[PDB]
């Protein structure tokens, strides 16, 4: 593991921070991690899993999916480019939930934890799929302060990418839902810089993005689909001990190369 390991060692020596990476390859198990177990911050990454949490829900509750929710202004904060342009009209449960997979729209996370009740019911959700590590404990966007020793609002890589993978490929959740799961991550519109810049063009990617800023906090985790192999699940999550030390997205793109590379 020392030699698994190394590349990654160094990468975080340049970043100035931690970087934290597990990597699943499910079609043999084979494993790359690196600081797996520790926490990061999820910054807007927890909201892949909210839209699983929604998908979840609506196989107990006929049509979720359809309902409207209907708003007022002060739903809007910052970070919220799609839900800020239906104000007037509303957005299903659906369309939210879109929203806040692919664009990381910030009222909409809010609106559909307040579905779920809360910070504490998306916890709770993953709670339900075995995963003892996730915490979301704040709501938009007090929960991105990303304070170093924080463990609010963390989780750790491993914990992540085996939560991934029990919603995406394993039966978590019915094959309706968990297809849709799938298609929203695969239809994300703000990771095209972090994994997917690791993996050919060729390949199929969806993924979920996190971006604190400060501390140097930045996320990617994602499901790879190499043509006619079994997929491939990871994540990787970065942190630094400064409020001013900057994120990086390449670093992101390296360590996903290497864990990819390492499989």
């Amino acid at each position: 593991t020392n030699l698994v390991a190394e590349p990654f060692a160094k990468l975080e020596q340049d970043f100035g921070g931690s970087i934290g990476v597990y990597a699943m390859d499910t079609g043999s198990g084979a494993t790359v991690s690196y600081r797996a177990e520790e926490r990061f911050p999820l910054c807007s990454s927890y909201k892949g899993f909210l839209a699983a949490a929604v998908l979840a829900r609506s196989q107990q509750q006929a049509g979720l999916l359809d309902t409207p929710i209907r708003y007022g202004k002060n739903a809007l904060v910052p970070w919220s480019p799609i839900s800020e342009k239906y104000l007037t009209t509303g957005m299903t449960v659906a369309e939210l939930s879109a929203a806040a997979v692919q664009y990381s729209d910030n009222a909409a996370a809010n609106l559909l934890l307040k579905e779920l009740g809360g910070p504490a019911g998306l916890t709770a959700f993953m709670r339900s799929i075995g995963d003892t590590t996730f915490r979301l404990d704040r709501w938009e966007l007090e929960l991105n302060s990303a304070i170093p020793g924080d463990a609010r609002d963390t989780s750790s890589p491993r914990a992540v990418t085996e939560s991934l993978q029990k919603l995406t490929l394993g039966s978590a959740l019915a094959a309706p839902q968990r297809q849709q799961f799938v298609d929203w991550l695969k239809g994300n519109t703000t990771g095209n810089h972090r994994i997917r810049a690791a993996v050919p063009a060729d390949w199929a990617v969806g993924d979920k993005t996190g971006t604190c800023g400060v501390y140097g906090t930045a996320n990617d985790y994602a499901v790879v689909w190499p043509t006619g192999r079994a997929p491939i699940v990871l994540a990787v999550y970065t942190r630094a001990p400064n409020k001013d030390d900057k994120h990086s997205e390449a670093v992101i793109a390296a360590a996903a190369r290497l864990a990819l590379e390492g499989l």
